[PDB]
Formats: C-alpha cells, structure tokens, sequence
C-alpha cells in the first residue's frame, strides 16, 4: 500500500506502464510518478521526458526544484522529488534517446543520486553522483559527476558565465556540458552551438534529439 | 478511522449530512469537508456552495488555491484540496442548482478531476478533466474540459483579456464560459452580461442562481 | 503513544503537571503543551498564561498564529495549534485569574473553539465559538462569540479603529472588549483605560490582573 | 524501522559509523544524520563538524536554522533539526576537538538542548540548555547556558554590537564567548582576536582548532 518507488509498485503485482503513487522514506506525503514496467524487466521511476517540444524546459530554479509538465507527457519531476527518491536506496540511472530518423540508443549508469549527503540539498545545489557507464548512446554524463545543478537564475557551474543561460537549459553544468537533455526542443540538426536536447557522445553538439527519458531503479 | 473522502465516511456508518475529517492519499494531515449523505445514496464531498451572497467569491489565486468561507455555509474548499481528492481515485461530479422561484436542476459528470497528471498542479493551473454529462440542468461544463483555472490576478484562459476580471469570477475559463458558479451573487435576472452565478444551459447568461453545490464521489 | 490532548495524556497514566507531546487529528507532526493535571480532575491543555510581565504580548498576526513565549512560563500556544486542538472534538474552556491581593476567580465555558468551520481558519481570522458560562470571575467572553481575532497589524473587529492597537492587546475584539487577557502587564490598578490584562466582570476596565491561564478539555 | 536518533540506530544492530535516517517525535518526515558508533560505546548523533575549512560557516539565520554542508564532511545539521532531536528526550552533548599538532581533547555535558520549552523555537532564538561538564578540553560552554543563538543578520546577544559579526561565527553568544566552534577556519595560532574555531579553556582565544565534532546521545 506504500511503495517507495516504481520497483515496489511492480513487485506488488502492478505490471502496466502508467502513473502510480509512491512514498519515499523522507517524503511520506508521497507523490505520483510515471512507471516504466517494460525496460530490462521494468520498475523504473521516470523523472524527465522530452518527446514533442510542447513544454517549456527553459525554466528557473523554483520550477526545477518543484517540477513541471505532465506525468503522461513531457515533464521534469523536480529535484526535491529526485533527491527524496535517490537518498532512500542505491539507484541506477537509465537514459533512453531517439533521433528524428527513429534511431534509438541508451546509457545505463550503475550509480546515480542528487544531493546524496547534502544537509540542505536545495542550498547545496542538488549535486550529481553518477558512475559506471554502459550502453549504446556512449557516456555524456560522467564529466558532470560532482557538479551542482545550474539554472538561468542560479549559477553554480565552473564557467565565467551562466552555462544554463548560454546553452538554454538546466543541468549539472561544469564548463559547460557533454549532455543537455533539458535544452531547447530544436528538432534535429541546428546551427546554434549545443543549446538543444544534446547527447554529445551519440549525436554531437548540434543535434536536438526527438525523445529522452531519464529514469531510476534500485541497484 | 482514516476515510479518504465522504464515501468512506458513509460506508463507515456515518449517515448524517455534516462536517467530517477526511485524509486523501497525498494530503495525510487531512482536513474537514461537508458531506452530502442524501443525494443518490449519499457519500458526496462538497467543494463549492453558493446560497445567500454572504461570502465574497471575487478572490485571487492564493484564496482559490487554499480555500475560503465556511463548511456550514458558502465556501470554496480550495484547488489544493480538490486536487488531493480527485487524483486518489476516479470521481464523478454532481452540481445542484436552484433559482429564486424555487426551481431546481442538476448536472452529473461521470468523470471529474483537477490537475490529474500535473507534476506541480499549482504551476500547471489545476486544469479541468470533465466528461459524460447527464441530468436536468443541461451541460454547461464540457466546453471547459482541458482549461486551466483563471483568477483576476492569474490569467491562463484563451481570451485576449482576463475572463475572471471580465466575468467577476474564477473558473476554468476558455473564451470565456458556459458556466460561472463562482460569479457575483447578483440575485436572479441582471442587465450585466454573464457575470453572476450562471449555468447558461439552464438559465442563460443573465440569471444569477440562488443556490449551487459542486460535489464529488468515487465512480 | 499519540495522545491528541492533555486529557489523553492524563488517562494514559501521566498525573504530573508539565510539558507533554500531543498529536491533534490534522496536526500529525504534533507539538508540546503545558498540561494542568489538577483543575477539576485534570486533563487541561494550556494555550495562554500571564504571571509576571516577562513576555511581550503586544505582538502581530504571525506571532499570534505561530505562538510565542515558553511553555513553562508566559506564552501563547498559537491560533494554528488552538484551531487544530478545538476542531478535533468538543472542548470546554477554563480561565483561572489572580489579582495582586492573591484573590482568585475562574470562568468555565461549556463550549469553546477557534475557526471551527473555517476552510482557511487563518484567512477567516480564527473566529471564536464560546457558550455556557459558569464560575466566580463572571462572564467577560460571551459578547466576543462570533468575532474574528484582531492584532495591531490585522483589523477584523467592529470598530472604526483597530481595537488591538487601541487596547494594546490581541483578542476576538468587537467594539471593543469585556476581556483583554493578552493586554499590557500593567500590574493592578491603572489610569489608562482597559489596556491591561482585564476581565471586566471581576476587576473592571482599569485593573491589570497578576495571573491568567486559558486551557481546554474535551466536554 | 523508525529510529528517533543514532542510539536507536545502534541498538537496532547498525554498528558502523556513517549516514542513517532518523525520525524525531515532532519531525516525522525524518532526515539523514552522521552517526558516531565508536565514542564511549557509540550512538551519537552529529550536528556540527569542522575538519578542513572547505565549508563557509559565516552564514546567516536561515542557513543556521535549515543546515548546510555535507553529512560526510564539514556541516551544521540545522537548529530546526537539533531542536526536534533534543526536545524528544534528555540528551548529553559530546564535543571532540583536535589541534594542528594532533593533540585531542573532549568536553562532555550531562544535559544539552536547544529551544527546549519555546512555543516557537525559531522566534525564541533556539536558546541553549547546557549543564554538568566533564572531560579534558575544559568547560567553554556553561557561560553560554540560557543564551539565544545569534548570527550576523539576527542579533539576540548581550553585547552593544553583534557578537556573530565581530567574532565571524554563529553561536549562543553572551558578551561575547568562551567557545566559537562555528568561527573562521584560520588554521592554528592567529593575530585576530577570538574569531576562529576557539575553545578558550583548552587553546585560548587566538588558536583556531583543526577539528571539532558536536554530537548528542540520550542520557
Ligand atoms: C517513426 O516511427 C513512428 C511511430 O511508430 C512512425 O509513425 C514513423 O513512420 C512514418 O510516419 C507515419 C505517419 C507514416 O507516414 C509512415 O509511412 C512513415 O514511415 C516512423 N518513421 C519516421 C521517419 O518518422
Ligand atoms: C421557497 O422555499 C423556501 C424554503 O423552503 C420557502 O420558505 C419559500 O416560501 C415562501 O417564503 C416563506 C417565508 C413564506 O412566506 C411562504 O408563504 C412563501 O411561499 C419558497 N418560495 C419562494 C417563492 O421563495
Ligand atoms: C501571595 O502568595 C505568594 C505565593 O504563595 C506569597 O509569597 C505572598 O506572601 C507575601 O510575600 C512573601 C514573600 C512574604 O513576604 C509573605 O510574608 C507575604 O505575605 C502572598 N501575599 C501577597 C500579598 O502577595
Ligand atoms: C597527524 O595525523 C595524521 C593523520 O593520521 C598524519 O598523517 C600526520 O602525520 C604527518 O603527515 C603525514 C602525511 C606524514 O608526512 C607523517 O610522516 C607526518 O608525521 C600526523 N602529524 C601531523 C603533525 O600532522
Ligand atoms: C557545450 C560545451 O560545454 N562545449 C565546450 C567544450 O566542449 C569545450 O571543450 C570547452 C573549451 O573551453 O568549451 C565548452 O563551451
Ligand atoms: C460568457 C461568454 O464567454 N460569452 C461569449 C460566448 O458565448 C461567445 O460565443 C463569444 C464570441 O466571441 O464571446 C464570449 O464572451
Ligand atoms: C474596552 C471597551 O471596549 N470599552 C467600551 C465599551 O464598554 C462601551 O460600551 C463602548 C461604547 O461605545 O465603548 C467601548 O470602547
Ligand atoms: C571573545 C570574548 O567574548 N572575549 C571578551 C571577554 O573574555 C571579556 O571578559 C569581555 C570584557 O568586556 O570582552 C569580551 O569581548
Ligand atoms: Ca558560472
Ligand atoms: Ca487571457
Ligand atoms: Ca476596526
Ligand atoms: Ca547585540
């Protein structure tokens, strides 16, 4: 009756993809999420989806903290929810990607968390833990490990300017990125540099992907 | 001991209309509501009542989010509470209406929700889900399906101006309305256009109804 | 283990006056209170105490909502806590009073609540329910029944000016008062009109009492 | 499954130092802490650590209320968390100290709390309860007993100026201190007066200690 994530939902006998209530250890009010019950046996809690450019992702700090969009479409679950999920157990991250020629690729990370040891994860900038790459998309996240989350209105990156402003996104920017999945929905090849839905190791710095899904499952 | 709504209250053996504590899945602190234990077998959770013009309904965003008035009289339960109720199960909506000549009518909607898949229902504007009309008042809500909630100080409608300002209410306005049950208590026929307690399919756009009650029950 | 008030604390076998954790129905985090386990068999939850003038009571809205002072001395528990207590069951109010000549008196009210049916008790001004006087101090509260709570920075009274500013207190003021137990600690007879710790039916409008305690118990 | 502190964690069979979830009586959402399972049998909940000067401690009121830094390194758990822990039972305080010549000392206090009887511990300034010194570092805290917590942006001390501003820290300042463990990480002997990580009874007023840990355990 109180699953902590989509894997508890699956193991309780819910096999269909869709929206479910989950109740993280330190977020006992709980909230709804999209559960992927198909990928590698299922039990994945979605926290990011791009598929059509219907939702504005060029949002400030409060929106990235609290979440935006709809669970059934393009959304960002919110860093306060991603923190509550990833601190309650050891999670892996799965990233699904699709181009406009219906090509697909994925990146799996054996460890993933946000603000794991932060007393105030919001003040500390929800810093990224990520390690142990495998898959077909190539690694575009390991260089972001240890970076705080940066938005157009709150700069915690390693750049003289604001990486989020410059690359029209919100991410764990260093100086600045190898991945930008919260970037502008520019729809494939673009002249502007690295400011779309980029996964540089698969499609480079001038190709805005059609589809992205970021999702977590206990190791 | 922890009913989720007025139907749980009724099925627990409370048969009297009145104020009860309910505890929605994602609002575990709970809150008090007015329960209608008579209509079509009872178990209806009230979220809106007009009966006398004693309460100001021309209120801003925060008041429509948090609720106002009194459970025993004219009130609005608050969109944060209506969201918590309608996302925890599939609800139907019942609307009771009365004119100043003691005529009555009702509208039943087989599905009703507010912000059903919204990650942040407040930021997303508590959008309306409504379908499957039946009853005697005629349908004045189906055209509002998919619209965000608009107040005098927060415009999310499909109009060049603010529908809430123009029609002195707060509603899931398109451009602008077929219903306005949070409109001014103008007391029957009025010269001003559509800015009273209107249900256009029953009494048209220049008749402010005497009584309205909006209430929900699990399908 | 989760008493809802000081009467649950007493009936659980705690017989000593002092500070205890209580957990009201709609405030499940709970909070600490002073329990009077002596008066008329005990089980009284204190929400107001004056005894020495050590604490400033001439405070604004936020302080009267959230509480101030110390449970072991002069304090105001806070209208958000008094609301959570008095809406969860039917309470009686006991008021103990002492003058500077060690005279004592009390007022008992068979029913007492704050914001009982208010959807947003804070927006609605935590209105007073009180009835059924008995005791030795005389009735100085029944005329306040139905009034909202007024502070120096938030006027909801029936006066052309601010009763809280004028009588240097915070109360369910009409125009303006018969009681002012949150008034200035002026220490007995005073020239200034009605701006001390007044209980007019016992000591009139120019006598600031030495001691007051307001406390509640389920009927 | 719901330990209230690190002693419950230890007695449940967790013997390793590290980060654990705890759930104080009036903070049922819970939070993570560093548990010291070694000192005097173990079961100590850490709330302060200095070890390297990597974290800025010269922070304002909100940061001292909410916490900052990382549980695995330098941090301050936050006065709202320290209040929730120390009001739920009778705690003792242990302070470990180390100089830059690898000398160590400790101070044990048989009673310790923050805002113990405060209705609003934040408004009341999270006042210190401390008594019953023993150990090797000497007593540098008893003179602070009864003082409110003071930061650069919120002065509650007994000084004509702001003790936190003057001594570049945050503490239960009187006029001004015998201890300053949230002071500047100045690294040993310094010319500036008393504005480093000072424990005056061990190393005087011009020696910024290398290491400090403040931690609590039920008496
Ligand atoms: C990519 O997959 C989608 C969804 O499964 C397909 O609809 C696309 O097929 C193309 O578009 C459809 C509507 C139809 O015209 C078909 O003949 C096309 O091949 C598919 N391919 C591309 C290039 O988008
Ligand atoms: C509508 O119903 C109400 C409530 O049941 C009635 O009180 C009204 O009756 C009218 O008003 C009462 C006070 C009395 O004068 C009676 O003779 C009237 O018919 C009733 N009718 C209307 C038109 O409001
Ligand atoms: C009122 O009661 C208090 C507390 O029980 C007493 O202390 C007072 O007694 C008076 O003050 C004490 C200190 C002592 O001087 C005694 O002889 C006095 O009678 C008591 N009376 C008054 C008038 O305050
Ligand atoms: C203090 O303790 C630390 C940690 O246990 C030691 O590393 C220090 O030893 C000194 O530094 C190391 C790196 C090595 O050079 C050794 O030979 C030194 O004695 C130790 N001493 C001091 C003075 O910091
Ligand atoms: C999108 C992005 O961060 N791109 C480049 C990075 O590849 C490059 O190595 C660096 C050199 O300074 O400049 C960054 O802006
Ligand atoms: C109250 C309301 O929305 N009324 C009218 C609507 O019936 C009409 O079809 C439309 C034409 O533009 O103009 C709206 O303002
Ligand atoms: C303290 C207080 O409210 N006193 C008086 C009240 O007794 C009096 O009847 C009234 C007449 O207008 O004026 C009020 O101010
Ligand atoms: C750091 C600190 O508080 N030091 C001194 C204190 O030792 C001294 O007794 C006092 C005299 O006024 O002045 C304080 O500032
Ligand atoms: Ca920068
Ligand atoms: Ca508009
Ligand atoms: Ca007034
Ligand atoms: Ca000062």
């Amino acid at each position: 009756s109180r699953p902590r994530d989509c894997l508890d939902v699956l193991l309780s006998g819910q096999q269909d993809d869709g929206v479910y209530s989950v109740f993280p250890t330190h977020y006992p009010a709980g909230f709804q999420v999209y559960c992927d019950m198909r990928t590698d046996g299922g039990g994945w809690t979605v926290f990011q989806r791009r598929e059509d450019g219907s939702v504005n992702f060029f949002r400030g700090w409060d929106a990235y903290r609290d979440g935006f969009g709809r669970l059934t479409g393009e959304h960002w679950l919110g860093l306060k929810r991603i923190h509550a999920l990833t601190t309650q157990a050891a999670y892996e991250l799965h990233v699904d990607l699709e181009d406009f020629e219906n090509g697909t690729a994925y990146a799996r990370y054996g460890s993933f968390g946000v603000g794991l040891f932060s007393v105030d994860p919001e003040e500390d900038g929800y810093p990224l833990t990520v390690a142990d790459y495998s898959g077909t998309a190539g690694d575009s996240l390991l260089k972001h490990s240890g970076m705080r989350f940066t938005t157009k209105d709150r700069d915690s990156d390693h750049s003289e300017n604001n990486c989020a402003a410059f690359y029209r996104g919100a991410w764990w920017y260093r100086n600045c990125h190898t991945s930008n999945l919260n970037g502008q929905y520019l729809r494939g090849a673009h002249a502007s540099y690295a400011d779309g839905v980029e996964w540089s190791s698969w499609t480079g710095w001038q190709y805005s992907l059609k589809f992205s899904e970021m999702k977590i499952r206990p190791v």
